[PDB]
């Protein structure tokens, strides 16, 4: 069974850009698809990204998912940062039918 990897931490200033990356152990990141979740304190994992790329309703335009074969990752890039966006970032795939997570990386908006 595959690992995602990625980053503990990353940090940005409100209105600037972040990525976020998830590295897959072996096999092909195309293979299955990458769903990113994103984590406040008290709440469960809430889909920000589907199927790659996908965004589901309501979720803006700022979030943004995508995959790199030649790096086996996924990144999920957040520009225009807010307060509100400090939360957990976790990227999610599957092995068959077995559910795999990345270890989250926790975004700190400076200030």
């Amino acid at each position: 069974n595959f690992m995602l990897n990625q980053p503990h931490s990353v940090s940005e200033s409100p209105g600037k850009t972040v990525t976020i990356s998830c590295t897959r152990s072996s096999g092909n990141i195309d293979s299955n698809y990458v769903q990113w979740y994103q984590q406040r304190p008290g709440s469960a994992p809430i889909t920000v990204i589907y199927e790659d790329n996908q965004r589901p309703s309501g979720v803006p335009d700022r979030f943004a998912g995508s995959i790199d074969s030649s790096s086996n990752s996924a990144s999920l890039t957040i520009s225009g940062l807010k307060t509100e966006d400090e939360a957990d970032y976790y990227c999610q795939s599957y092995d068959a039918r077995n559910v795999v997570f990345g270890g989250g990386t926790r975004l700190t908006v400076l200030g």
